[PDB]
């Protein structure tokens, strides 16, 4: 009477209310529905494989971090759920100040529309990361600490990589040079955090580089750099069309890598107040061509 079953569609409702209105407006949601998001979207994720199959018509974005106004306005370019289907390839907190927002309404929809909303890991969707880069200090600041805690046993239970249509392989980062086959990422075992070496770490940190023939070290510190090369022989190694990747801020939202075989993705426009980026959503259609809609920065 006093308690009640946490409703999702009560939170969603909640986290849009603040569509009209100007970023920094926070969303009062209580500490018990943001466990209610944690756990029921957890166990959604250990449900559902590590390597998602994924089917188009699908709308992609890249990273958010902590942008909840732009994740909002990702929405209203892409429809709002379940108007359209959606796979985000991660980073979705830290070095924005609404982290929390805009991880507490992917949850929601990933709980809401869990066969139609996928997300996927990004390397800030760690606990070690995170603990610098802002997550930390936000959920402290509006919560405690232990609700941080919450969020990263969460988000070690994220999926890893997605495939659309068997032609479209995506995650966060890159490739990596012990991805013998992709039963090697069916395998990896969940929860982890996310290592500092091995087919997970680079999955989520490493990068293409146009200006490298095979495998060199990242200038990340982790990880490594990937050439043209590389991603050639792995989709005629697959048999597949496209890579599908984030991680990297691009002018335009969007730019593709070794002749369209890889394309970077890019949501969060005027990144950090700093790049002047737009940011960018691809649509693939069942014909599995990709578009792209365009966010210039406010
Ligand atoms: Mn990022
Ligand atoms: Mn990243």
């Amino acid at each position: 009477s006093d308690s009640q079953p946490v409703d999702v569609d009560n939170i969603i409702d909640r986290l849009l209310e603040v569509r009209g209105s100007k970023p920094g407006q926070q969303v009062d949601l209580e500490e018990n529905e943001i466990r209610y998001l944690c756990s029921k979207a957890r166990s959604i994720f250990i449900k559902q494989p590590i390597l998602l199959e994924l089917e188009a018509p699908i709308k992609i974005c890249g990273d958010i971090h902590g942008q909840y106004y732009d994740l909002l306005r990702l929405f209203e370019y892409g429809g709002f759920p379940p108007e359209s289907n959606y796979l985000f390839l991660g980073d979705y907190v830290d070095r924005g100040k609404q982290s929390l927002e805009t991880i507490c309404l992917l949850l929601a929809y990933k709980i809401k529309y869990p066969e139609n909303f996928f997300i996927l890991r990004g390397n800030h969707e760690c606990a070690s990361i995170n603990r610098i880069y802002g997550f930390y200090d936000e959920c402290k600041r509006r919560y405690n600490i232990k609700l941080w805690k919450t969020f990263t046993d969460c988000f070690n239970c994220l999926p890893i990589a997605a495939i659309i249509d068997e032609k479209i392989f995506c995650m966060h980062g890159g490739l990596s040079p012990d991805l013998n086959s992709m039963e090697q990422i069916r395998r990896v075992m969940r929860p982890t955090d996310i290592p500092d070496v091995g087919l997970l770490c680079d999955l989520l940190w490493s990068d293409p580089d146009k200006d490298i023939v095979g495998w060199s070290e990242n200038d990340r510190g982790v990880s490594f750099t990937f050439g043209p090369d590389v991603v050639n022989r792995f989709l005629q190694k697959q048999d597949m069309e496209l890579i599908c990747r984030a991680h990297q801020v691009v002018e335009d939202g969007y730019e593709f890598f070794s002749k369209r075989q890889l394309v970077t993705l890019f949501s969060a426009p005027n990144y950090c107040g700093e790049f002047d980026n737009a940011g960018a959503m691809m649509s693939v259609d069942e014909s599995l061509l990709c578009s792209f809609q365009i966010l210039k920065p406010a």
